[PDB]
C-alpha cells in the first residue's frame, strides 16, 4: 500500500506601505518666486517647472510579487 | 492500492497601500509666482508648468502580481 | 507499506514601509527665489526646476518579492 | 492498541473599539452660561456641574472575556 | 499499548481600544461661565465643578480576561 | 506500554489600549470663568473645582488578566 497526503498551508501576509503616509504639514509656506528671461535660444526639448510650493509623492515601487509552485509527482 | 490526497490550502493576504495616505495639510500656502519672458526662441518641443501651489500624487507602482501553479502527475 | 505526510505551514509576514511616514513639518518656510537670465544659448535637452519650497517623496523601491516551491516526488 | 491525538487549533480574534474614535470636530462653540442662585436650602447631597462646552467619553464597557476548557479523559 | 498526544495550539488575539482615539479637535471654544451664589445653605456633602471647556475620557472598562484550562486525566 | 506526550502551545496575544490615544487638539480655548460666592453656609464636606480648560484622562480599567491551569493526572 501507498498513501500520500499533500496539505501545505499558507496563512502568510505580504504588505507594502509606500509613499507619504500619516504625515502632518502645518502652514508650509512658499515664498515669492520671480523668473525673468531675455534673448535666450534653445535647439532641443525644453522641460520647465516654476512654482512657489510643490508637494510631490511619486511611487513607481511598492509592488508585491508572489510566485508559488506545487508539483506532486508519482512513478 | 494507492491513495493520493492533494489539498493545499491558501489563506494568505497580499496588500499595497501606495501613494499619499492619511496625511494632514493645514493651511499650505503658495507665494506669488511671476514669470516674465522676452525675445526667446525654441526649435523643438516645449513642456512648461507654472503655478503657485502644486500637490501631486503619481503612482505607476503598487501593483500586486500573484502567480500560482499546481501539477499533480501520475505514471 | 509507505505513508507520506507533507504539511509545511506558513504563518510568516513580509512588510515594507518605504518613503516619508509619521513626520511633522511645522511652518516650513521657503525664501524669496529670484532667477534672472539673459543671452543664454542651448544645444541640448534643458530640464529646469525653479521654486521656493519643494517637498518630494520618491519611492522606486519598497517592493516585496516572495518565490516559493514545493516538489514532493515518488520513485 | 489505542492512539489518541488531541490537536485543536485556535487562530481566533476578539476585539472591542468602544468610545469616541476617528471623529473630526471643527470650531465647536459653547455659548455664554450664567447661573444666579439666591436664598436656596439643601438637606441632602448636592452634586453640581456648570460649564460652556463639555466633550465627555465614558466607557464602563468594551471588556473582552475568553473562557476556554480542554478535558481529554481516559478510562 | 496506548499512545496519547495532547498538543492544543493557541494563536488567538484579544484586544481592547477603549476611550477617545484618533479624534481631531480644531479650535474647540468654551464660552464665558458666570456663577453668582448668595445666602445659600447646605446640610450635607457638596460636590461642585465649574469650568468653560472640559475634555474628559473615563475608562473603567476595556479590561481583557483570558481563562484557559487543560486537564488530561488517565485511569 | 503507555506513552503520553502533553505539549500544549500558547502563542496568543492579549492587549489593551485604554484612555486617550493619537488625538489632535489644535488651539483648544477655555473662556473666562467667574465665580462669586456670598453669605453661604456648609454643614458637611465640600469638594470643589473651578477652571477655564480641563483635559482629563482617567483609566481605572484597561487591566489584562490571564489564568492558565495545566493538570496532567495519571492513575
Amino acid at each position: 500500500s501507498v498513501q500520500i497526503v499533500y496539505k501545505p498551508v499558507d496563512l502568510s501576509k505580504v504588505t507594502s506601505k509606500c509613499g507619504s503616509l500619516g504625515n502632518i504639514h502645518h502652514k508650509p509656506g512658499g515664498g515669492q518666486v520671480e523668473v525673468k528671461s531675455e534673448k535666450l535660444d534653445f535647439k532641443d526639448r525644453v522641460q520647465s517647472k516654476i512654482g512657489s510650493l510643490d508637494n510631490i509623492t511619486h511611487v513607481p515601487g511598492g509592488g508585491n510579487k508572489k510566485i508559488e509552485t506545487h508539483k506532486l509527482t508519482f512513478r
